[PDB]
């Protein structure tokens, strides 16, 4: 459905997706950003 | 700016915001979704 503003990737272009009332994210994008941020 | 389908907070209400050129999430929403995706 919506595209990762990070990965880019398709929802299900990825192993693993979240989706949200109106957010998308995979796992590459909370993991390099949660290290990051954290 | 945008706030999280999830945490429905705003940018800055959360203590941790990762910002994307169009996705917003807090740590929450990714620590409760990881482990339920993980
Ligand atoms: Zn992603
Ligand atoms: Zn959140």
């Amino acid at each position: 459905l919506l595209y990762c503003s990070f990965c880019g990737k398709s929802q299900h272009e990825v192993r693993k997706l979240i989706a949200g009332p109106s957010v998308y994210i995979c796992d590459e994008c909370v993991d390099l950003c949660n290290d990051i941020i954290r």
